[PDB]
């Protein structure tokens, strides 16, 4: 709470003002999950209750898809594991809701167990969140009803829904409050909802980065923040263009950033490095190759639920074969292909592949992002992994103590993810 403060941050709503100096590395605050989920995919790799990521994780006895580390965190998340225990055995396969509703459900739940302000509501309450229900065209109010009749169709047993489609403002209160908890390689782990985290607006150049200790948000600045300044995060993926930045903020969260970054358009140049070929490719090759690098992002988005590895890796290399006449392999077109094609070999198990995309990732990758920057430091970490594990422990070491160096200002020296890596520096 202290040091810090709730205003009306003029064209942005409301926001996070400093009244005090923070220095880089510094925890602003901490906020406890309010409403949190495991992801389905990362049942049995953590604890349900705590995240804690551990190996002896003891089984739900009653639904037998519920891991916990021992009988008291297994006590102590009943009251949200009793929404889905019963269920999941009585659906079997037919048990699908999508995390929002999953999420959403549990909001339900604390709202009648704890009806008062919870210690995660210091300055923004989840009733006060923003909703943007206004700004919802038919499209996106009938994905909100699609939802809404999922939240019935698998949690009609302990929940009293409330009022009208009030429930379309709480889900698109969770649609634009909403945060997504990730790991030091920055993979999903789950979903939950952090009131107080919540009230920092966005910037393409953020002062602050949000890191989780389980299931607790930490804060900390990435920059110097002085009196009287605003607190701002990124939302966003930070690699892309303006326009493209831009496009993401308008559909997700409905504004348009006026930042340094989106005013003055200085990284687009290099973002999207044109080759320096004789006989220069000229301003529709640009456009018409800008315009077919989007789209394949798309199509490759789309493909992965539907292709095989091979299919995939495919679809990476024909993709930069084609943009590699007029873009240079710097272009963040061009390293997005590479990361998904990264992505695929690990998949796989073909750790060279995934290695030697990699290295050709890091560097651009360093340029386009800030100074410490979760992208940057979870390359670093993967690189260092697949270093260590192929035996070349030099560079292993080099590319860990990279990831370290970033990890210490964002997660806080004395993080458990730091002195894990640590642990992998002391035995391999
Ligand atoms: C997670 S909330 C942040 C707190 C918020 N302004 C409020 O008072 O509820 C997200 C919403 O705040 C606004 N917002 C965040 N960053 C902004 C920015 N840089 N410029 C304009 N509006 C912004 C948008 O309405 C966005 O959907
Ligand atoms: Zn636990
Ligand atoms: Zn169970
Ligand atoms: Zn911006």
């Amino acid at each position: 709470l202290g040091g810090l403060e709730r205003f009306c941050s003029p064209g942005k709503g409301r926001g996070l003002r400093a009244l005090q100096p923070f220095q880089v590395g510094d925890l602003l605050f901490s906020c406890p999950a309010y409403a949190y989920v495991l992801t389905v995919n990362e049942r049995g790799n953590h604890c349900e209750y705590c995240f804690t990521r551990k190996e002896g994780l003891s089984k739900c006895g009653r639904c037998k898809q519920a891991f916990y580390c021992n009988v008291e965190c297994q006590k102590e998340d009943w009251p949200m594991h009793k929404l889905e225990c019963s269920p999941m055995v009585v659906f079997g396969e037919n048990w699908n809701p999508s995390e929002t509703v999953r999420l959403t459900a549990r909001i339900l739940a604390k709202q009648k167990i704890h009806p008062e302000r919870t210690p995660s509501e210091k300055l923004l309450a989840v009733k006060e969140f923003e909703s943007h229900l206004d700004k919802l065209d038919n499209e996106k109010k009938d994905l909100i009803q699609s939802d809404i009749a999922a939240l019935h169709h698998f949690y009609s047993k302990h929940l009293e829904f409330p009022d009208n489609d009030s429930l379309v403002v709480l889900f698109a209160q969770v649609n634009c409050n909403g945060f997504t908890i990730e790991d030091e390689e920055l993979s999903h782990l789950g979903s939950a909802i952090f009131p107080d985290v919540a009230l920092m607006n966005h910037s393409c150049c953020p002062n602050v980065i949000v890191t989780y200790k389980g299931t607790l948000a930490e804060v900390r600045a990435v920059q110097e923040i002085k009196p009287g300044e605003e607190v701002f995060t990124s939302y966003i993926d930070l690699l892309y263009p303006t326009e493209d930045r831009n496009d993401r903020l308008r559909d997700s969260y409905f504004f348009t950033c006026e930042c340094q970054e989106c005013t003055t358009k200085d990284k687009d140049k290099a973002k999207v490095e044109i080759r320096k070929l004789s006989d220069p490719p000229k301003a529709e090759a640009i456009r018409d190759m800008v315009r077919y690098a989007r789209n394949v992002i798309e199509e490759f988005r789309r493909a992965k639920h539907y292709k095989s590895p091979s299919e995939l890796l495919e679809i990476c290399e024909l993709s930069q074969e084609k943009m590699s006449s007029v873009f240079e392999d710097s272009n963040v077109y061009m390293l997005h292909m590479m990361y998904q094609a990264m992505g695929v070999c690990l998949y796989m198990q073909d750790w060279e592949g995934a290695l030697q995309y990699g290295q050709k990732i890091i560097k651009p990758y360093s340029k386009h992002y800030p100074l410490y920057s979760l992208n940057v430091a979870s390359m670093w970490l993967k690189l260092g992994r697949l270093y260590m594990g192929l035996e070349h422990k030099a560079a292993g070491e080099k590319a860990l103590k990279k990831a370290i160096a970033i990890m210490e200002v964002a997660h806080g020296k004395d993080h458990p993810y730091i002195s894990e890596i640590k642990q992998e520096i002391e035995s391999h």
